[PDB]
Parts: structure tokens; sequence; C-alpha cells
């Protein structure tokens, strides 16, 4: 069996993964911490019983687009919003291979799972909220798992992507352009929101503690992780938490994909 820490790949355009380790966590945030929202409670720990790959990057434009070209699906145009258009997955801002993957519904993530399953043989899939903040907080309890940038009071331009040019871009910037946290994973508190599984919750009563997500027979909304090019880094903590539902997309969702061992 791989190693936690471990990357692999399992095809040249497939994204690059990393093994996160088995274990268990303290998901939420403390009432005190700076910017929590209430349905960050309560805190619960949650259990992996086994170890598990994320991908150590969001999925990227270049990897979207070789599912595109092998597939010939064409992603369907977004919201009304001028300026924000999402047009055959394509944004209105300077995308290079590197960025990452967006103007996604949650059903392209999963089809694009599906494709990298069958063409793999392995087993592809969304991540669970679970999953997801366990992966960005790679075993820290406080807000982030790196420190604030020295000299101003709650920056993270050093570690994140979040709104304007302080860390060097407008919009989003090519997967892994900051440090990794201690899982070896990138972007978790920046860059795009992430498409997760689970459907929308108000608060954390009867949240699964298994690593599954919390599913329900019938959801008007999804859950969203992590945090955007162009929203403010009190949002980019690691218990922060949204939701969309799950037909809309955006220039500001990516997402993620887990393997299975
Ligand atoms: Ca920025």
């Amino acid at each position: 069996a791989k190693k936690p820490g471990t990357v692999f790949k399992d095809c040249k355009d497939c994204p690059e993964m990393v093994v996160l380790p088995a274990g268990s966590f303290t998901m939420g945030t403390p009432d005190d911490e700076v910017g929590r929202q209430p349905d960050e409670g309560p805190l619960h720990d949650v259990t992996f019983a086994k170890p598990f790959a994320i991908s150590r990057y969001q999925v990227t434009a270049g990897e979207l687009d070789a599912y595109l070209k092998a597939t010939g699906v064409k992603l369907a145009d977004g919201d009304t919003r001028p300026g924000r258009e999402c047009i055959a997955g394509k944004p209105r801002y300077q995308q290079g291979p590197r960025q990452p993957a967006v103007c996604v519904d949650y059903n392209d993530v999963k089809n694009y799972a599906a494709w990298l399953s069958k063409k793999t043989g392995k087993r592809y899939r969304m991540l669970s909220e679970a999953e997801r903040e366990y992966g960005a907080r790679a075993g820290s309890a406080g807000p982030f798992p790196f420190p604030f940038d020295e000299g101003k009071e709650y920056s993270i331009a050093k570690h994140a992507n979040t709104y304007g040019a302080s860390d060097g871009y407008n919009f989003t910037s090519p997967v892994g352009s900051f440090p990794p946290n201690a899982f070896g994973v990138y972007d978790m508190h920046g860059n795009v929101y992430e498409w997760v599984a689970d459907c929308w919750h108000d608060h954390y009563n009867g949240a699964p503690s298994d690593g599954s997500a919390w599913m329900e027979e019938k959801c008007e909304l999804v859950q969203i992780r992590g945090n955007d090019w162009g929203e403010p880094p009190i949002f980019s903590r690691s218990g922060n938490r949204n939701n969309a539902a799950p037909s809309d997309r955006g220039d500001w969702i990516g997402f993620r994909v887990a393997r299975e061992l």
C-alpha cells in the first residue's frame, strides 16, 4: 500500500493524487474563532478508517480539457451576471491550463469522475465535506495550517489566493503557486471554491462520523468548500462552509477528486 504523502498519477492527463492517512479529526470551528459562522458547529470528531487519495491540486483546466476532448462533451453555459459568464466551461478571465477548472456544475464533476474511473479502472469520486476539511487542516485545529503573513494583522497572501492582488493574482492562480500543507495538499485556503458530494445542512447535528457524505434523498442545495479568488480571507478558514444549487456553476467553483486505494 502507498504511504501517506505519496504522490501519484494514474495516467499522464490524470490529476496528481496524494495519499491522506487514516485517522480521526475534529470537524467544525470553536465558538470564539475569529470569523466563525453559525453553521460550523457542533464540533464533532470524524473518523477515516482507511487511507484514501485526493487530488493535491484542484483539477486543472487542462485536465478538464482532456476529458472534454476524449468524450466530446460540451458543458452548459452558466448563470446571468455580466462579466462573470461561463461559456462551455470557460470563464471570462484569462485561464491557462494549470489554473483550476471552473464553470462546471455538480453533475459535471460526477461525470468527470466516472470518465476517470472507466479510463483508469480505479474508483474516482467526489470528496465528502468531511474529507475536504480533513485535507485542508492536515492536523491543524485553528483556522489555518500556516502562519499569518508577517507585517499585517490577518493576511494569508503568502499561502493562498484570495481577493485582490497582494498575493500576485487578480483571478485564479496556477495550482500550487503557494506552499502545501502538512498532508502535501495545495490551495485548500483559496483560489476556488470546490464542489463536495454532501447535501446542505445548516449545522452538524446528526452529521456522519465515518467520513461519508451527508446525503438526503432530495436536495435543493449541496455543500461547497474552500474560498475563491474574489473573496476575503476571513472565509478561507478551514471550517468555513457554503452551499450552491447543484445545477449552479461559476468562474469561482472548481473541484477536487478522490480515489479509493
Ligand atoms: Ca488574489
